[PDB]
């Protein structure tokens, strides 16, 4: 940490985090939330064999590679044959990785890996006020009226874009790279679209958390990007 750093869990104590925000300690004050709020309300099996007791005791993974739903990007439900034992409700059950919020150099506040990340696992969802286009379209001019630096959206589907600038967690830090070492899922849960950050190379303890972030957004000048990449592009647009 050649800057400061916080845990996740730094951010539920709101009193203690502003006073931290006050010494630099902490990023600016948000709204934290654990699921997606929509702004304007909206209108089954696998085929794993279940697991015995024994395979459960001998390390053995319920619904893993080759689970149907995993292969269709859909989360298992409460009904799965694993039952508790399922893999495959990593959004539903918060399985997050161990990831700090750092103070970078250049690009504000960020994410990195508290200890060794696999490859191909899940960091974060996502998580933001949900916005149709007519919202979309307002706070776009409301963020450019106010000269906001960062930017919070990311697309999930027709009309649904996920701004994370007023409510959010701690994956609204994530930095872009031109070489990045995460990525973006879409992933369905009970019928719904939900997105989070995938790692896709073996991440190693201390490691910046970073992925391509292609929002577009208008500027009198365009973003220059401080990924420090060999193949930086030079912006974010
Ligand atoms: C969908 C998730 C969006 N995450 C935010 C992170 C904000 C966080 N840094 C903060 O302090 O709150 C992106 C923003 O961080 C900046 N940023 C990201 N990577 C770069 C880069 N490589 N070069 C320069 N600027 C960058 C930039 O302003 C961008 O809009
Ligand atoms: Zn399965
Ligand atoms: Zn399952
Ligand atoms: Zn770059």
């Amino acid at each position: 940490l050649v800057g400061p750093s916080c845990v996740m869990d730094d951010f539920r104590d709101p009193q203690r985090w502003k006073e931290c925000a006050k010494q630099g300690k902490m990023p600016c004050y948000f709204d934290l939330i654990e699921e997606n709020v929509y702004l304007t309300e909206r209108k089954m099996q696998c085929e794993c064999t279940p697991l015995s007791k024994d395979e459960r005791a001998q390390g053995e993974i319920a619904c893993g590679e080759d689970c149907l739903n995993r292969l269709l990007m859909i989360e298992c439900s409460s009904r799965c044959p694993n039952g508790d034992y399922c893999s495959n409700r990593r959004f539903q059950r918060k399985q997050h990785a161990d990831v700090e919020v750092i103070l970078t150099e250049k690009k504000g506040w960020g994410l990195r890996a508290a200890k060794d990340l696999p490859s191909n696992t899940f960091v974060l969802e996502y998580c933001g006020e949900v916005l149709d286009h007519k919202e979309f379209k307002a706070r776009v001019k409301e963020y450019a009226r106010n000269k906001n630096i960062h930017y919070y959206f990311m697309a999930l589907k027709n009309d649904e874009i996920i701004d994370a600038t007023q409510k959010g967690n701690c994956s609204r830090f994530m930095n872009h790279s031109c070489e990045p070492n995460c990525e973006t899922q879409k992933w369905t849960v009970n019928g719904q679209l939900r997105v989070g950050f995938f790692t896709t190379k073996l991440v190693p303890s201390g490691s910046e958390l970073t992925f391509d972030y292609q929002f577009q957004r208008y500027g009198k000048e365009a973003q220059k990007c401080f990924c420090g990449s060999a193949n930086c592009r030079g912006y974010l647009g």
